[PDB]
This record gives structure tokens, sequence and C-alpha cells, in this order.
């Protein structure tokens, strides 16, 4: 089809318009006094959000040029959320400021490519200064403060998140979800707990709970479908002679074998709980070997060279307690070597490092968390459901900030460390005065976050930012409190990863955003 | 698609317009003198209702922003009906009042999120004051009065409701349904009566009713398909020797054994009634175990490890009387261990507490009702159908309010206890003057329900509400009578649960409603 | 979708407009001088009708709100036809008058629900007065008069209807159909006559009519398929030895068996007429048992414990005469126990009592009428097809009125007994002046039927109704004769059921029609 092309300043005007629209929509939610953006939903009820990339990803314009400029500027918030999951509004504001200043420099009749070169130089130096200005955040206090700041000044959320990684450990998994009531809560799970309920309620030794519990159980790890008691005659006779409970973690147990086993349960012969092997296929064998490592047993497999009729007490993994309910089979203290546990989680972490999909690395990380540490779950509560969504989003922003602050540390919060960094780079010069103008573009843009945070509080971002710049280090502006002081002190803490990724993506977008000369869309 | 985005006071104006439209439609039905609304039906004749959430759920606007604002405000009535099933119009009125006052506060150029914090603080205190002001409603008189008030001043409805729980007991089930004549009706059923008619009319011992009746029956509980009489030669010989009637509650009886048994019936060998096991699968096993508990029998199964040919008189459950008609089989006074019934319904109640779906907990509650107490049914009568719908809806609203009043007690009805509670909180102050103004928003909005109830009666809500506030406690306005006095005494009873849930949901919506800054919807 | 909402007096005006349109279309057919309405048929020629509910059910309005009110007011005529099948125009007129007067009362600013309460009170009293004013219509004279008035002053129709129940008896069934020529026809059928012609023409003992007739027939009631003579060797040998004609009422007789039987018919061995068992399944067994009761025979079925090869003369039911033609098999005077006939029809009437569908009770009443009484048919003859339609509908209205008058009696015709009833209620007062005004609304609306009937006759409904009210009892206005005088004596009779149901449904609709405040409908 015939295309629609804008050359020269017109293309830049469309770009600035789209970028400004998207950034104006995003930035109203920045800072502790940022407000919420109500998003209509064609299906169901509208949502209420204060997240930056959430607002950014919903922005499209009817003007094709402005729309696709907004499409290119949405990448800043999208990638900032992708990296750190927080500070997306700061990324959008910084990108818009860099783009505007660089376009103004282009409007002076000078090379945009050297503007991009200088912008990249200055922002690289600024990211370095942010990383060097990083102060570690590994104490649950500062972690809770970081989560607070990214939960829109919510101390309870950051506190609960710090308690969550405290309960689960560093190698454990922390999850934020909804609770049923109006209040949030945290639960941590240690050892193995896999959602494989008993394959028959007749195994239930505690009908008041509808659950099976086995003590010092024999965990027959069968990477096979358990069918005929003739397969289990040697092993189940050996277990009845042993008398201790046997736990079935296999592909399944058939109806006739299940009938024999259940009958024997109230015949008193064998106290067996039949459940399935967690995972499916490769992950099924992964869980099977995981349980074997925890319980010191062997996975009954056929291609390796043994049979179920060859299985005896030794092939049976051994645990201390295995609680089976209608859904979960919790191997509590699998009686087996820890050494195979660390070796398994080591191969698992090697897989994580070789896992490109976040899904793969996360599944393997959860394999570690079950096998090595624990699993913690945060439930969040609210009376209504828009409150549910907003509070859960804030709690997960807090989670992202807490983890990133554990990762890289923190800096002076509220866009103040960026002001310090910009003060640290007022001297940088590129290859030509054009690259120097690009550096000045970046430097002028670096003070936008605090100014926008303060503007969301309704002060003078000019006067307030000036007073903040008057002090240095962590001296800033407590935007929620409307005061100046050490941003680290009162707990205005932002992860260095958050700000660094935001700045990097903002500059990387703005560098090519400035150098646009020919812009083509389709005809409307 | 290109979106339609709004900022500033325009967003709040659109929110307020949609919310006001929805609440104005809702509140014409509040109070004893509330009027009805005809809802047109594209299919069939239009309907007439005085319910609040029913009117609320039908409201949508052509204006996208106002329409979706109505979408978020409809949540108040929807959730109030979900929790309490009554007082939904009061919830809508309270939500609209809080929203309007908080938006007015925002219009003063002041912080909305602190308004939300103060509103939540004041409303939590108000819910506490309401619950502390709860007076118990467990006697049939106060139940009748609650049903009266929530059936639009209909004493017959609340009376029938109190009589219903009196007949069925508290663990029993009460249902409001349609009657054929011009009048309401109440029926209670004891024991199990399960809709499993005789599998053959030749079993009918009373053809004048076309029904089978067995006395001291042998209840063969066989969770298996009867396939040949050869399966029943042990039990049928044992019963012909016993001579007492045998009742079959099995999976089914095949046609050949059915023919043999029917022949034996007029051959006089065994007095047979063949019916099926109520439920299907797991619920079928549940019903079979229930019948076994009451009748002192055992469900014939093969996984447990025994055959029907192995069954004898003992495996046949025993009752006092079992009446089988073309549809139902009523095990009247199953002669068997009650203790197993209470243990069974205890496991059933454990399931109820572990039943998240209302369907699951309700099925298990009915299992309790049949096994422990009884089952009650309320009918309703009318000449035409719009009358039928309006009356039955009033009866069910009254049922919901009576049960909520049994649960949490009652308070001063007609928007009066809310006035007392608001008077109890005139002092509360939040974190800042912003939260204080939010608390005052909540306090000012708390008194709206009396105003709307009085206005639906056509008085001066100002002067009448002032006179109501002049007295306290249960002194208020008898809106139907258009007089002042004790709300509790004059039969003006509203459940504390109803008002508490209404207030909670109204405030929880209004809190984020106030903090709205931007709207994003599709372009029209 | 975006809704169209009407509040207050706009909604009331739209309701009244729809009601008025529907009632104006209906009432032109009221009285002996009601005028006919051509209803266009998109397929075929339009019809000409003087029926009230027939005109009412065709009313559709483009205005959603007027159409809404019209749909709610159509219920009056629909339910009046549903209950009594007659006097539907009177129901529509009464409902319109009550609605108009109640809307006028509400337009005075007074409480609508109390108006509904008073209207219901007054109409309940009026229905009681109508029932107390009922004078029996059981003799053929008053039946003919009721039919005449409800056949729009057609004595032939009511006469034929009285003759119809005279020929068929009260337990019998009267049916009105159209005839072939220009004259109506009445036919009565007694005993058994089921449309099961001979299975083969070689059974025909009278080729001049193509019919089979058996004298003292042996009725083989086989609830089974009859296949091979080897099944019938005992039966047919027993018949040939008995020499009596053998009538087979079974599922069928197979082609080889039929060929052998037909051969034997002109071989002189057995005079067999093979016909099928009337009904299908349960109703087939019901017909078989009815014939067994009438003919003193036994139904051959396997599940009781006998076989066709076990059948002999005793299992062969016995009749006096069975006339079989190409279609029907008429067991005329089945010689057998009448006691089982009355017991069976008593069970069938029991089934009527727990028959929910009108089809169920109709089937069962026809079973009784065949087995106990008779069956009657009324034809409708005329030169053309529109005359078919009009005459048949008129005759069936007359039939409905005659039966309802046999049921509850009659009252003064032409809306005069209603005038007397309203004169008997001029004092009723409700709980408040609002209920009193509702009662007065009902009383004022009560005189509408006579006034509209007279207006259809072209007199002064004012002066005429005033003169009617001046006299009392049966003194009224002979609308057809344009004269005053006794309604009962000169043959103006209407069922008390018709008027009572009409008034009840009119008030039941109008009660909620008055109290509505608001409308909800889709946008046009
Ligand atoms: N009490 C406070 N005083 C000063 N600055 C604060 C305060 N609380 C938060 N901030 C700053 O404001 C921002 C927090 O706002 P918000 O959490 O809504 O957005 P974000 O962290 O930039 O992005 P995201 O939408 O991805 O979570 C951060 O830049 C933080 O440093
Ligand atoms: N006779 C009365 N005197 C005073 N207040 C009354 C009287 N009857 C009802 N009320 C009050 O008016 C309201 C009853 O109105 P209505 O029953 O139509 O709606 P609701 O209870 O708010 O909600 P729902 O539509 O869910 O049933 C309640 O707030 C009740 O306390
Ligand atoms: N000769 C008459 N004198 C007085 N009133 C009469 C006379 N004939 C009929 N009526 C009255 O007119 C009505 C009968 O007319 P018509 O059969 O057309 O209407 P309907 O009975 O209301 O309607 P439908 O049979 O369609 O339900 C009755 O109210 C009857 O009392
Ligand atoms: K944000
Ligand atoms: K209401
Ligand atoms: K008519
Ligand atoms: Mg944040
Ligand atoms: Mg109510
Ligand atoms: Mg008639």
């Amino acid at each position: 089809a015939a295309k629609d092309v804008k050359f020269g300043n017109d293309a830049r005007v469309k770009m600035l318009r789209g970028v400004n629209v998207l950034a104006d929509a995003v930035k109203v939610t920045l800072g502790p006094k940022g407000r919420n953006v109500v998003l209509d939903k064609s299906f169901g009820a509208p949502t209420i959000t204060k997240d930056g990339v959430s607002v950014a990803r919903e922005i499209e314009l009817e003007d094709k040029f402005e729309n696709m400029g907004a499409q290119m500027v949405k990448e800043v918030a999208s990638k900032a959320n992708d990296a750190a999951g927080d500070g997306t509004t700061t990324a959008t504001v910084l990108a818009q400021a860099i783009i505007t200043e660089g376009l103004k420099a282009v409007a002076a009749g000078m090379n945009p490519m050297d503007l991009k070169r200088g912008i990249d130089k200055a922002v690289t130096a600024a990211v370095e200064e942010l990383k060097a200005l990083s102060v570690p955040c590994s104490d649950s206090k500062a972690i809770a403060q970081v989560g607070t700041i990214s939960a829109n000044s919510d101390e309870t959320v950051g506190k609960l998140i710090a308690e969550a990684m405290d309960k689960v450990g560093k190698e454990g998994v922390i999850t934020v979800e909804d609770g049923t009531g109006l209040q949030d809560e945290l639960d941590v799970v240690e050892g193995m707990q896999f959602d494989r309920g008993y394959l028959s309620p007749y195994f239930i030794n505690k009908p008041e709970t509808g659950a099976v519990e086995l003590e010092s159980p024999f965990i027959l790890l069968a990477d096979k479908k358990i069918s005929n008691i003739r397969e289990m005659l040697p092993v189940l006779e050996a277990v009845a002679k042993a008398g201790k409970p046997l736990l079935i973690i296999a592909e399944d147990v058939e109806g006739e074998a299940l009938a024999t086993l259940v009958v024997n349960t109230m015949r008193g012969i064998v106290k067996v709980a039949a459940v399935k092997a967690p995972g499916f296929g490769d992950r099924r064998k992964a869980m099977l070997q995981d349980i074997a490592t925890l319980t010191g047993g062997t996975v009954i497999s056929e291609e390796i060279g043994m049979e179920l009729e060859k299985a005896t007490l030794e092939d049976l993994g051994q645990a201390k307690r295995v609680v089976i309910n209608k859904d979960t089979t919790t191997i509590i203290d699998g009686v087996g070597e820890e050494a195979a546990i660390q070796g398994r989680v080591a191969q698992i972490r090697q897989q994580i490092e070789e896992a490109t999909s976040d899904y793969d690395r996360e599944k393997l990380q959860e394999r570690v968390a079950k096998l090595a540490g624990g699993v913690a779950v945060i439930k969040v509560g609210a009376a209504t459901e828009v409150e549910m969504k907003e509070k859960k989003a804030r709690v997960e922003d807090a989670l992202h900030a807490t983890r990133a602050a554990v990762e890289e540390g923190v800096v002076a919060g509220g866009g103040v460390a960026l002001i310090r960094v910009a003060s640290k780079l007022a001297d940088l010069r590129g290859q030509n005065e054009d690259q120097n103008v690009g550096i000045k573009v970046a430097l002028r843009a670096m003070e936008a976050p605090l100014r926008q945070i303060v503007l969301n509080c309704g002060e003078e971002p000019s006067v307030v930012a000036n007073t903040v710049k008057g002090g240095d280090g962590n001296y800033g502006y407590n935007a929620a409190t409307e005061e100046y002081g050490n941003m680290i002190d009162m707990g205005i803490l932002d992860p260095t990863k958050v700000t660094r990724s935001a700045l990097q993506y903002a500059a990387s977008v703005a560098g090519l955003m400035i150098t646009t000369e020919c812009m083509v869309t389709d005809l409307p």
C-alpha cells in the first residue's frame, strides 16, 4: 500500500508528541504521592493502578506517526520492568527528557549522531556512578524500606517481604498472591511438598482430615507405571516383613493393585500411601531423582537395568514423615544423603545458568528451593477486588525492589542519587561539541526523576530540586514528608539495579530516537 | 486501538456522573416506602422489582467513562448482595455518598490517597461500632421482624421464615420456591428422602398412589450394578427366610433381575423395592455411606474386597419404614447407629470448611440436614407472574436478612444505627488533616441511608434526620409509619452483618475511587 | 448495552399509553355488538376475529416503554384465556380501567403501594361477591344460553354444546372442529374405538366397506411383538377349537404370521382380525390394560411371568363386537368386569390429580371417557375459510363458557353482575386513605365491562349504566336488544369462573403496574 512519510522536523514533532503523551500518562503515578490511573476494561470492571510500565503498555494514539513513536518509547518502561520490575516510571521520564533535549539540540541545526554518541557516553558514566553510589541493602530493615518505597510507602509490605526471604532463605522461592480476607499473610514450606494426593481414600489413616500419613516411609521411586502386585510381591513382602509404611511415588498404581493395597491397609499387612511421581516426563524423572537424593533411595527405571520385581527395601527411598492429603504429599525430612541434595541442586543451578527461558531457570530454582531450602508464599488480602489488584501490584513492585536491592544495593531514593550522579558528570565532553551537547542533553535529563516525584507532591520541583542539589550525597527530598534530608536515613531506598536499568534503557532508546530524519508509516 | 484518555477533574466528573446515575437508579427502592422499577426484558414480559443490587446490575451508560465508573461502583451492591443478600441499596447509597464527599474534598486541591486512608480508618471504626451495636436476633419474633423489614414490611414472610428454621432446625436447609396457588407454603422433610423411585411398578404395594412401601426394610447398599439374580441368591434367600421387605439402594437393578424380583413380589417370595443410589460417583458413595450410617448397613463395594454374593442380611441396611413412590424413596427412621451419622456429618462439615465453592459446602450442608436434622421448603403464591417474582424476591431477601440477623444480630433499622455509629466517631482524626478530611467524608456519608429511606417516604430527610439524631440508640424514624421511636421495638430490624458488609464494600470501593487521576478507555 | 431509563411520571405515561393501546384494540370485540378485527397474515389471507385475547396477543409497539407496558398488560387477557378461556376482553377492559384510575391516584401524589394493597383488598372482596352471586348453570338450557352469549348471541352453538355434553356425559370429552359443508355437526362415540385398523385386507369380512368385524371376539392383549405362529399355536388352536373370532391387539403381527392368519381366514380355520395396540409404551400398556379391564382379559407381557405360548382363551380378552376398518378398531361392548373399568379410570383420574401438564390430564381424562363414558365431537361448517375460523373460535369460546358455567354457575351478564358486586363494596376501606383510594379505584373500574359492552352497541354507557345501576340483581342492559331487564331470564349468561378469573388477573397485574417508579430498557 502507499505509505505515509514525514521528513525532517515533522517526523521529530510527531515523535515528540507521541513520547510526551506516553510519558505524561506514565509519570502521574511516580513518587510516594503519585496518583492512580483508572484503566477501563472492555470485559469486566476497570482496573486501578499506580504502576508505571502498566500505564505505559496501554498507550496508543490514532495518529500513526505519534502512535509508532509512542510504540518506540514504550520500550523504555517495558525493558525497565523486564530487568528490575520497578522504577519504570523513572525510566519513562528519563527517556522523555533525553529525547526532548536531544531533539532540541537537533533543532539547533547540528548532528544527531554525535548527540547519540555523547548521550551514550554520559549515560554510561552515569550508570557507573550509580553503581559506585550503590549502598548494599541486605538487612531486612533496608530491604523492608526498599519494598516500602516501591509499594508506595507501605512499610507492612516491605516488612512482610523481608520476613518472607528470611523464612524461605536466599535459595528459596518467594511468591506474592491474593488471600481470601482483607489482610496479607505469609506461609513458608520446607522440604518436599508435591501435589500428589493419595490414589485411594482407603489409605487415609486420619479421616478427620481425609489424609494419609506415613512414618519412616518406604519411598518406592518407580519411573514406571506400577500395575500388578506380582511386580510388588518381593518388595511388598519385604515391606510387610519390615512392617514400616511404604510410600508410592511412581507414575501410578492400577485399580487392582490399588484394591489389593487398600484392602491390606485395613487388613494391617502394609500401610501404603499410593501417590504419583511429581513432574511429567523429563521433569518427572527430575522430581523422582530429587526425591531419591533427599530420601537416599533409587529411582526404579528400566533402561538402566532393573525391575520392580527386582526392587527391595534398598531401592525404596526412606523418609522420616510423609504426609499425604487429598492433594499434597509432603516428604518431611527424607532420610537420605544431603550430599546428593547439594550435588543435585548444583547440576540444577548449572541448568539454570544454561536455562535461557525464565520458566526453565525458575523451575530449576524451585527444584533447588524444595531440595535445598524452602518455599514461601505471600498471600495478600483486600475487601474488594480493585483494591486486591492495586495492593497486590504494589506488593510485587515491593518484591522486585527488595530483591534488586539485595542484589545490587540501594542509593539515595526519590530521584536524588541521580541528581548527585549528574553533578558528578558536569564535565564530560565527547568527540566534538556535538557530542558535548549530547552529554549536556543527558545531564539535563538526569534530574527529571526527583523533579517529577516532587511535582506529584505539588511542590516547586525547581526550588525543591535546587535545595536538594544544595546538599549532596543522600541529602534529598522526602517527597511523602515534603522535607529534605538523607534519603537513606528515613528509608527512601531504591535498588541500584532499578535505576541503572531504567537509565540504560532510556538512553539506548533516546540515542536512535534523536537521529531520526526519515520516518515512514502507512496511509491512514 | 487508539484509546480515550482523560486527566484531572474531567476523570472525577465522569466517575461521579456514572456513580450518581447508578445510585439514583438503585435508591428509589430503599426503605419500606421504596417504589418498584420495571426492568424491560427483550424476551418475555418486563419484570418488576424492589431489590437494590438487582437494579444496580442492570445499569450501563453509553458514555464510556461514565459507564465504566458505573462498572466500578456496581461492585458495592454486587458484593453487598454476595455477602449478606440484603441491604444492597444501603450499600449503594453509602458508596455514592462517600465517593461524592471525597471527590469534593479532592476538588479542594488536596491529597486523595490520604483521604482514602482516613476513609478506611473511619469506616473500620464504624464497622466496629455497628458490630458492637449488634443486638442478637435469634428468637422467631425478631426473625419475623427482620423478614418483615427486608420483605418490604411483610410480617407473613418473616413469620414463615422463622417457622421454617423452627421446623427444619438450624443445621437443616430452608428454600424459598414457587407455589401453584395464590399463597405461600412451608414444608419440612425429615430423614433422607432421595428422588430414587421404584425401578418397577410391579413393586408397588399401594397402586392407589402408585408407590412402594417397605416396613423394616433390608437396605442392600450396593455401589455396583446388579447384573444377575445369581449375585442375590445369598441375600434374597436370606431375606425370603427373613421375610422382611428388601429395599435395593444400588447403582441399579438389571431388567432380568428386575423381572425376577417383580415376579417374586406377586409370587409373594420377597417384598422387593428396587431403587437407585442417590448421587453419582463420589456423591453417590457419600449418599450410600449416609444411608448406611442411618440404617446400620454397609455400602457393598469391591475395592474394599468383598462381593455381592458374599453379602448377607447384615450388609443389608435396616430401616423402620421406607416409602418409595414413582420419584422419591424416603428412608423414614433408618434403624441404625446415629453416632456414625454425626461422625459422617462431622467429616461433612470438615468438607464444608474446606469447601470453597458455595455449591460444595451447600451439598455437604444438605447432607448434614438429611442425616442430622431435616429439610424445609418455602413456597410462594401469586395470581400473575410479576407479582410472583416481586413477592418471591422479597421473601428471599427477607430470608437472607433473617439468617444474617441470626448470625450477627440486628441493630437499629432504617438508617438509624448508622446515625448512632457516625455520632460515635465524630472525633476520629487520621495521620494528616488530609486523613482527617477523609474521616469526615466517611462520617458525613454515613448518615445517608436514613435520608434516602425517609425521602422514599416523602418526608424532610433534613428535619426528620435531625429529629432522629436528637434521640439516640434505637430512637429513629419509623419510615413506613412516618414516626420517631425505637427501631428495635417497632419491628424495624436490620442485620448487623448486612450493614457491616454494605459499609465495608462501599468504603473499599470509594477509597480507590477518590484517588482516581486518569481514565483510559477505547475511543468511541 | 447502553440502557434507556425512564423515571417518574414519564414512565407512568408510557405505561398508560401502552395499556390504553392494547385495551382499545381489544375492547372493540366486547359484547354481542363487538366489532371484528382483520389481523393480517404475512402468509395466507388474514383472519377475522371477535375474540379478546386473540386480539390482545398480537399487540406490539415500537416504543419500548409503551411496548413494555403493553406486554405487562397483555398478561391479563392471556391469563384470563388460560384460566377460563372466555371473557378475556372483559379482563383487559377491567385491567385498563384499574391501571388508569390507580395512575390517576398516584398522579395526585399519594402512596402507590398502599393503592395496590387497597386495590387487592377491594378486588378480593369483589371476587367473593361474584362467587356468592354465582347462579348454577348445569341444565342444557342455561348451558345453551351461556354458549349463545359467548358465541356472540348464537343459540345454535350453545344448544349444540349442551347436546354434546348430553350425548357424551360429563366424564366424556367434547371437541369442536371444523366440518366439510356449510353446517356444524355433533358426533358422540361410546366404548372402545382406537385407530388401529386391520393389519391385512384379507381379514376384511366386508369388502363393500373394507372393514373387519368380529363377534364375541377373543382379544389377545399381547404387550409384545407377535412374530411366529409357533408362538400362537396354543392360542390359535384354542381359538379354532373355540371357533370364536380372534382379535389381536398387540404391538404387531409379523408378515409370516399375518400371511398364515389371513390364509386361515378364507381357509375357514380362524376368523382373525390383527390390529395394533393403541398407544406407545406406557400409554400403549395403559390402553392394553383399559381393554383388559373392559373385556375381562389379561395383558400378555413377559415380566409378570407368562408368555404368548402360555396364553389361552382366558388371556384372550372377550368382547361382544369389535368393528375394525382400514383405520379404527372399535371394541363395542367388551364383555368383561366393569369394576376393573372404574378402578382403572379411578387410577387414571388420580394420575390427572398429579398430572401437571394439561396434556397429561387430557390424555388421562380421555382414557376415562373411553373406558367409562364416551367421546363427543363438534364440527364447524360454512361456505368459506375465514368463516371456518370465526365460527370455530366462537363455538370454542362458547364451549369454554358453558363448561365454566357448569363448573361455577353463572351471574348477571353484560357486566351487570359486576355492577351489583361493586355496589356491594362501596364501603370498603383499607389501612389508610391510600388503601381506601385504591379500593375506590377498583370500585370505579368495576363498572367498565357493561359500559364498554353498551358502547360497542352504540348507546350512552353513562345513561345506560346509570339505569342499570338504578335496578339491581339481574336488572341490567340487554346489549344486543338495547333494552334493560333481567340478565338471567332472557338468556344473557356468563360463567362466574370467567368473570372471577378476569377480575383476579386484572387486579394482580394492575397492583404492581401502579406502584412502579422507574423503567430500564435498551436504547432504541
Ligand atoms: N517517601 C518517599 N520520599 C521520596 N521519594 C520517594 C518516596 N517514596 C518513593 N519515592 C520515590 O518515588 C518513586 C516511587 O514511585 P512508584 O513506586 O510509584 O514508581 P517507580 O518505583 O518509579 O516505578 P514502578 O511503577 O515500576 O514501581 C521512586 O523513584 C522512589 O525513589
Ligand atoms: N418500617 C420501617 N421503618 C423504618 N425503616 C424501615 C422500615 N422498613 C424498612 N426500613 C429500612 O429501609 C430499608 C429497607 O429497604 P429495602 O428492604 O427495600 O432494601 P434493603 O434492605 O436496603 O436492600 P435489599 O434490596 O438488598 O433487600 C432498610 O434500611 C431498613 O432498615
Ligand atoms: N345480549 C347481550 N346482552 C348483554 N350483555 C351481553 C350480551 N351478549 C353478550 N354480552 C356480554 O358481552 C360479553 C360477551 O361478548 P364477547 O364474547 O364478544 O366477549 P368476551 O366474553 O369478553 O370475550 P372472549 O369470548 O373473547 O373471551 C360478556 O361480558 C357478556 O356478558
Ligand atoms: K509508578
Ligand atoms: K431496596
Ligand atoms: K370478545
Ligand atoms: Mg517502585
Ligand atoms: Mg432488605
Ligand atoms: Mg364467551
